[PDB]
């Protein structure tokens, strides 16, 4: 997160962090054994931590689960980055409390203007390098999708949109990658991709939730 703020310690108890010997991308908790997170953030032997703020301290609050199964959706094209999302059932069910806490899928897809909350441990420079330890936070609303293609140098599918500021200095960045884009109580989006990070003229690009909250729930309920 560039230019964002520190959230405070568990105010954000739906955010996870994907680990495989190290914190590589984000992810949210839907219900006590399933993640959300972006197709591109695969990776086989993935341990899940709940209730993270200092991803180097152990404060007592967290939950480490691995994952006992991953599922990319059937059409994630890697290329194109259409269809990221991924989901991850945990080998037990999380014990959830006041900072272990699911978000809900939406039941309608959120309109431009609308604030959401972004929230991850990525690089925190849109030029040089440097990860924080704990939890960053960032405002931004979604754009219209006019705006978006036009700002973007490859194609926006309908399955994404874009959020964040066209004049830079806020946005998400590497090892954002699969978090949470919060709007209005419901989880809409997931963070996918960016040419830069925080760089003029070049938002954000999100996976759009509610375009698979139908896979998400057959899905879930099969497995
Ligand atoms: O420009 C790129 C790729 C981004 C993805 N990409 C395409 C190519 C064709 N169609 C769609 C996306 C090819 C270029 N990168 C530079 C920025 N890095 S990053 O710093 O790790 C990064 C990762 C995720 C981000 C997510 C957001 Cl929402 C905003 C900035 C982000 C920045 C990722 C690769
Ligand atoms: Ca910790």
């Amino acid at each position: 997160i560039v230019g964002g703020y520190t959230c405070g310690a568990n105010t954000v108890p739906y955010q996870v962090s994907l680990n495989s010997g190290y914190h590589f991308c984000g992810g949210s908790l839907i219900n006590s054994q399933w993640v959300v997170s972006a197709a591109h953030c695969y990776k086989s032997g993935i341990q899940v931590r709940l209730g993270e703020d200092n991803i180097n301290v152990v404060e007592g609050n967290e939950q480490f689960i691995s994952a006992s199964k991953s599922i990319v959706h059937p059409s994630y094209n890697s290329e194109t980055y259409n269809n990221d999302i991924m989901l991850i059932k945990l080998k037990s069910a999380a014990s959830l409390n006041s900072r272990v806490a699911s978000i809900s899928l939406p039941t309608s897809c959120a309109s431009a203007g609308t604030q959401c909350l972004i929230s991850g441990w990525g690089n925190t420079k849109s030029s040089g390098t440097s990860y924080p330890d704990v939890l960053k936070c960032l405002k931004a609303p979604i754009l219209s999708d006019s705006s978006c293609k036009s700002a973007s140098s490859f194609i926006i599918t309908s399955n994404m949109f874009c959020a964040g500021y066209l004049e830079g200095g806020k946005d998400a960045c590497q090892g954002d990658s699969g978090g949470p884009v919060v709007c209005s109580g419901k989880l809409q989006g997931i963070v996918s991709w960016g040419e830069g990070c925080a760089q003029k003229n070049k938002p954000g690009v999100y996976t759009k939730v509610c375009n698979y909250v139908s896979w998400i729930k057959q899905t879930i309920a099969s497995n």
